[PDB]
């Protein structure tokens, strides 16, 4: 592919930690050590509303899939939910007992998953703000949770080295997956159509697995990362691309297929922590550390 910086999103005033494209297409949402979240157009990069009121620093933000929600995960311990179009904090999630690190919707969205540093992911409801069910998931932090295409299954991963898969409906694991070597796994999650998870791990390695099967099918690498959970992606509305972010402050795209590095885009001046792919448009996000504390929109 080719693509270019196109804008360039400054205005966080600490490190930015994730950043997400509203399943609708118009909307990015930006989450920062800074303790808020900011929300940009998608397609002209331009500011558009600050949202607040977590009491430390966010590590992750994740949309409903009418794009009328966003949840958020804290240091504070909790999550919230908030109506983007007011900026109401709807509910505020707690039960975790320490920073949480990642969440998801459900497709449906009326789910919020999410892991912690505690160890447990926990399934909320999103009407009430209860938690229906915690998983004793994993035997350290966990680093991301993801649902898959019809909701049925939840994928975390864990600084213990492992992919889980589990049964949204019942809360059973349904599947461990490990390879030769179990070093930290930093992130995890499926593919659109649902056949496989990507997972990276902190030996610098991403790696796509047919869970159903439980093998390892392709392995990426080129990039840096030994230290940072840092998001990845299936970029699906071009060529098959997997794009992901890196500790040498690089945004690496590689060829699903082949696993050859297709491109390398150089601007942040910070570890690229999170990108993001915009669901209908070749537009990828891409956000960095404290020392750089941009967001960048790349278009091909
Ligand atoms: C090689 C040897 C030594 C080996 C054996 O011991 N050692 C290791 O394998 C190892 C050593 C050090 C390691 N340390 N890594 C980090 C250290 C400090 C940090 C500080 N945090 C940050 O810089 C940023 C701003 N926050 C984060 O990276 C994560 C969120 C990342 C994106 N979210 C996601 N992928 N779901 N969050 C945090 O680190 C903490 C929990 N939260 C915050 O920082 C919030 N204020 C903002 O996120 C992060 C990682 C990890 C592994």
């Amino acid at each position: 592919p080719n693509y270019a910086l196109k804008f360039t999103l400054a205005g966080h005033t600490k490190a930015v930690s994730s950043v997400k494209f509203s399943p609708n297409g118009e909307w990015l949402a930006s989450s920062s050590a800074d303790k808020l979240i900011k929300i940009w157009g998608a397609y002209d990069g331009k500011f558009e509303k600050t949202i607040s009121g977590h009491k430390l620093g966010i590590s992750d933000v994740a949309w409903s899939s009418d794009s009328n929600l966003l949840v958020s995960a804290s240091d504070d311990k909790t999550l919230k939910i908030w109506d983007v179009s007011s900026g109401k904090c709807l509910k505020t999630l707690k039960g975790h007992s320490n920073y949480v690190f990642c969440c998801n919707f459900n497709p449906q969205s009326n789910l919020i998953v999410s892991g912690s540093f505690d160890e447990s992911v926990r399934i909320w409801d999103v009407k009430t703000g209860k938690c229906l069910k915690t998983l004793p998931a994993h035997s350290d932090p966990v680093s991301a949770v993801h649902f898959n295409r019809d909701g049925s299954l939840i994928v975390s991963s864990s600084y213990d080295g492992l992919c889980r898969i589990w049964d949204t409906a019942s809360g059973q694991c349904l599947k461990t997956l490990i390879d030769d070597d179990n070093p930290p796994v930093s992130f995890v999650k499926f593919s659109p159509n649902g056949k496989y998870i990507l997972a990276a791990t902190l030996d610098n390695t991403l790696k796509l697995w047919d869970y159903s099967k439980g093998k390892c099918l392709k392995t990426y690498t080129g990039h840096k990362n030994e230290k940072y959970c840092i998001f990845a992606n299936f970029s699906v509305t071009g060529g098959k691309w997997i794009v992901s972010g890196s500790e040498d402050n690089l945004v690496y795209i590689w060829n699903l297929q082949t696993k050859e590095i297709v491109q390398k885009l150089q601007g942040h001046t910070d570890v690229v922590i999170s990108t993001a792919c915009h669901p209908t448009e070749n537009i990828i996000a891409s956000a960095a550390l404290e020392n750089d504390k941009t967001i960048k929109l790349w278009k091909s």
